């Protein structure tokens, strides 16, 4: 059963999900006041009703909801591009990770989830405004059990060696191929996260003059389309996100 | 140190995967003959020469290898398909997953590794000889530890409880999401793949029989580009996978 | 040099267009009056000022113009697929066009340019209401030399013979199959804009039907993504319109 | 009727075509030998067989004949693009046209289909080996009555004044936009079509040069997708085209 303290889910009429922690206190929605004391002694699947009627169903809070739900201050990765990071470097349970920058900390969420518990999250961080608001996020979503986060400008270097992979969403992240080079694992997976051609431009430039030090780099750039499906018409979404960033895939290898 | 009986990956001189087993015995390429105990003792990163005197590189198989150079037989789901269904899902280290059919185990093996050795698959297969090749291609990735194929069809009941995810590839998802509906955990979700835009009518006719059953359904279809980056020219590959199939997600939610 | 009655592309500042024609009454825009007689005896390419000192300049109106000035009702042709029409059913000068419905007329006035005044359109439609706007919008462009509007449902039969195209944005395309193969000249084109993938699907149940009068069909959707070209950063536009309607032509071929 | 020496496009039974000039002569086929002096004097709509009885339709050749039909050297522009090029800057009936480099003349007819026999395009290139190519085609299509061919460098001038548009394909656009500011009548459209985004964004630096001289420039890229539409499967063909060339559009506007 639920208890005095941990976070839930709780789903509106609408399907509006809203990720709470379970206290003795008044919870204010549009559809009115919900005592979230009542929810003490509960079990998932079960429902509360605001001072309204209106009825709130309690889930167990997923990966998906403090995604979605996360205090967000600079941008952050697309869930959409986290997943192609994950499937082309093939991020496993485990692994050993170096990130930069957290930023608000959705991709360090995002792969705190893979590794689970027993892997770990290096995120390196120059704001210490931006670091604060992460770390916000990660203990939140409970990851503080696996993540660190260095006020370092990675540029200089990193510190950690035999490293699974090192993940990246800066402005040059030409700047840490080297480093990279260095700490990663034979067979490790550099990635870069970067809105601009002109940035991939300058990256690939910096792995051909790495060529000895990785296999043949990938950039792929990865669009997801909504489908409306109605009862007499399914057509794709009339409009849709069509660019974020492209994505550079290098993989380690030795001489 | 490797021993005999591990696996590797060999890379050649142009970037070309071998998955072996690591024995006394002659391996035959392209470029030349590899004598495979020369491996044995050897540490990750070194390498060995072919009788021709090209250079194979010693690499950890990785999950990117074994899912590269598993056996195939009915159509496999693609990384990209497979990367948006752990993504939305937000499939996690240690869930319980029923998934249908097996098919070449290629969606199963990605599914394994993402819910590491404490997570648990449940495969259901009707051919007898696709759940064979299946069973030797996860036998061969070391995940036969956390998942089990049942030669069962799934259209007459899936029999796990408290589920967190089914997920379907075969030709009529529909017939599954009344039991999955009995299956599936509060707020676990039922993910179905479909080439056809006629199967996402017929599953969304069925999801709308089952609204008080599911939050709002969504279907999606993933594009990945590539893109080519020369010295003097970045711009698209010319040619691209553009269409595998519809993603269709329902999360439970009960009454 | 420009007269009392012509039309003329007044451009601000700002890069905005106005098309209006040319007499002696005061223009009001967010950048001030414009006294509209002072253009009167100029010559394209040059400018007139408002009363707040800011230059229009003043520019001959092309077909782009009367597309994007002219008044919408009924959601009209992207010019992206008129574009693909035009093109793919290779739509010429001196042309003879049974359109249906006229809806707005920007299909007809697109089509209406191309086939130059020696060719002919003929737009049937069943709303009066919408005939009459899109009338006003072709009598504004100047084709009403070339165009006749039909206040006629379709599926009722087409009257015209020896037809080089039909050309349909209407909701049931497949109940004008058999009069366009009637109505077409060999080796012309039935083309048809349909939103829904259900509509394409009946379509095509139609054409299947009427195998021996048609080559193969086949259909298409037209993706046109914007590029944002900074000195720092090229990149496409973030969002994008992906998706008006599927486009389905069929040439007409004899037994 | 048809008589010697015009030209016909014969359809076989698989729906192939083939675009021959009626003579005295046999015309060898994998379908069988077909005597061409049996389409004397028969009309369009009409059919012959060759000697093993299979059934060829005699269609009037159109400019989608010649498009598909035509000797290829350099790389052509894909319809897709020339349709984009003639729907945004408003290519019309009547319009002149510099164009450069010829190349093969595929753009080359597709303009001068558009603008018409009192239209008039005339085509710049520097190698004139292709010049030999690309006119062959033209006369071939009948369009030597409205295309010129000047075998010269166009990053040394353009001769020609008051010209509608300036229609470009050559590898650095950006030395032409000067030549293209003084040939284009105001409201004109100067366009390119540039395989890179490197030259995307060496064009772009010119039009920025530039700037007073032209209105805002838009650079898209335009993608089809096929549909494959059986009675039990709509899907999107599963490989298309995604990438050719962008465009680039900017209307003259002076001071
Ligand atoms: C776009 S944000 C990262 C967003 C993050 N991927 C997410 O999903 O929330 C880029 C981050 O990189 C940090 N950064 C930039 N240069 C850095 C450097 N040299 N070392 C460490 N962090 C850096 C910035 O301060 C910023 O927080
Ligand atoms: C497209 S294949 C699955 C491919 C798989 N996702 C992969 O990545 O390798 C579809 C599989 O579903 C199986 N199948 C079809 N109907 C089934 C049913 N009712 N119960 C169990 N398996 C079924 C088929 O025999 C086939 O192996
Ligand atoms: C989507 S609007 C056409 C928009 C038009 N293509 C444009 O670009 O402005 C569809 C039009 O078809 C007309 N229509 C529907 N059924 C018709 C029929 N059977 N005969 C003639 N017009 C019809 C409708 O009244 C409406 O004006
Ligand atoms: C890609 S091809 C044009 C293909 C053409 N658009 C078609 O559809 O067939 C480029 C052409 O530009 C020509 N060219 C390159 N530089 C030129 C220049 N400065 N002046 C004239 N032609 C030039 C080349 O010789 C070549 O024939």
């Amino acid at each position: 059963m639920i208890r005095e303290g941990d976070k839930v889910v709780l789903v509106d009429p609408r399907g509006k999900r809203y990720l709470i922690t379970v206290s003795k206190r008044d919870f204010h929605t549009d559809l009115g006041i919900l005592k979230l004391e009542e929810i003490i002694g509960r079990n998932f699947g079960e429902a509360i009703k605001s001072h309204k009627g209106h009825e709130f169903k309690i889930l167990r809070p997923r990966i998906v909801d403090y995604l979605d739900k996360m205090k967000r201050g600079p941008q952050i990765v697309h869930p959409k591009d986290a997943a192609l990071i994950v499937a082309y470097a093939g991020i496993s349970p485990g692994d050993f990770i170096v990130e930069a920058g957290v930023g608000s900390g959705a991709l360090t969420l995002f792969l705190a989830n893979i590794v689970g518990p027993e892997g770990r999250v290096v995120s390196y961080e120059i704001r210490e405004d931006f670091a604060k608001l992460a770390w916000e996020n990660i203990k939140w979503a409970g990851f503080d059990d696996r993540v660190t986060i260095k006020l370092k400008d990675i540029y200089e270097g990193i510190e950690e060696e035999n490293v699974d992979h090192v993940i990246l969403d800066l402005p040059q992240p030409e700047r840490v191929v080297e480093h990279a080079a260095k700490a990663l694992k034979p067979g490790g997976f550099f990635v870069a996260y970067t809105p601009c051609s002109n940035q991939v431009m300058r990256l690939h430039e910096k792995l051909r003059e790495f060529k000895d030090y990785f296999m043949k780099p990938r950039t792929i750039n990865v669009l997801v389309f909504d489908q409306e499906v109605k009862k007499e018409c399914m057509r794709p979404r009339t409009t849709a996100l069509v660019h974020t960033g492209y994505i550079t895939f290098a993989r380690r290898i030795l001489e």
